């Protein structure tokens, strides 16, 4: 019951639950190569979840044998954008696997995101965005944490991935081991490009406190807090 | 007794002690604009220390009225490089002021550096390097932490500056509030350019553990640990 796709045009379809692991047929990539998937609820349990970006049947790590995704229409996604459209926050307690062609992945949930033992498999770049994507006539222009005060939380069991990692939120509270090739954490109220360049920043009414306890096993870490007067506690 | 200049050609001369604050006449800048100063001992107490990069007499913040530095020969330094040539580590318990023309400042001490309530005034960029500078026929080519396992320590009272801040050491242990326009921390055994670009990295025999407790009041923080297998604990 963790992942509940939206009933609208950008809602993906669940094809199976294999050992508690939900398998999601992501929607057709647009001309930008972006599969924009919308959910009333996006949560991942300990069995994890699989996003099917495959043009051939094969073996997944989390859900066994899976089929090609006919939604792809012969073109795999280069970016899998998962967006929660409701007021429900997201809890990630397991791995998210991209089955098939490797792609970038973004979870966007302006209501809040909590990781605790979550991770990403076969992902070149993975982003957690407590904020909303910005679209202009159907094309992705970036993301926004403007007017948002919600929290990205990482629990004791941390987060692991072999690719790049982006953490975008008004504030971040981390208590676990973050393992990634590179870690980028951007806090405060900002507008971002598609590539998470900071295009603008605003000062929040009250302080946006970010907390980092725990290890960070990465060769490169960058933390940008644009909330003037706030800080990054370690 | 904190700052003891070397007797050789790159040893500066102390001109005064004003309220316990040592005033150092840095040596003539070379053609690169680098004043390369060598010390048998480099320590700063609570009264702080002043480096005289002035072409006119004026008022310093820490040491009252000071004169022009005749060592400059009419050309202020663009980089003040302070290097300990002995086995003595460095303890910085106060502010270091550049009197006169603003400049970049680097403290190089391969034996270790400890900050506790230290800071930098009228400095565009300030660097603490547990490592040695690299010279090629008198020209500065960069810095090196190769084969070094010593520690850069920041105590409870932290470090403050309005300019940029570089922290270069085989490992860093910080327990206080670091305030700076931007913070760059590079750990592991590396060779650096003059601008602290990582040119090469080597794996240490044993782990080089870096620790960051405490606040970091900066808009941009980057931490690069090139020691594979080691991590950054927060």
């Amino acid at each position: 019951n963790g992942i509940v796709p939206d009933a609208g045009h950008q809602g993906p379809d669940v094809s199976a639950v294999n050992g508690g692991t939900q398998v999601i047929n992501i929607v057709t990539p647009n001309n930008e190569g972006i599969s924009h998937n919308q959910y009333q609820d996006f949560n991942v349990g300990k069995p994890g979840a699989v996003f099917n970006n495959a043009l051939e049947a094969g073996q997944s790590q989390l859900a066994g044998h899976l089929n090609a995704n006919s939604n792809l229409n012969g073109q795999a996604a280069s970016l899998i954008l998962n967006e929660v459209v409701s007021r429900n926050p997201s809890f990630l307690l397991g791995q998210q696997e991209v089955f098939g062609i490797a792609a970038e992945a973004v979870l966007s949930n302006p209501n809040g995101i909590t990781c605790d033992g979550c991770g990403f498999i076969n992902t070149s770049r993975s982003s957690l965005v407590v904020g909303n994507p910005l679209f202009e006539n159907g094309q992705l222009k970036g993301y926004s944490t403007l007017n948002n005060t919600n929290l990205l939380s990482l629990g004791k069991n941390g987060l692991n991935t072999t690719g790049l990692l982006d953490l975008i939120a008004p504030r971040i509270d981390s208590r676990g081991k973050i393992t990634a090739a590179e870690i980028s954490a951007f806090t405060g109220q900002n507008t971002f490009s598609q590539h998470f360049d900071i295009l603008s920043s605003q000062k929040p009414v009250s302080a946006l406190d970010s907390y980092f306890f725990g290890s960070m096993q990465s060769g490169r870490i960058r933390i940008i807090n644009t909330a003037e007067g706030s800080g990054v506690k370690l």
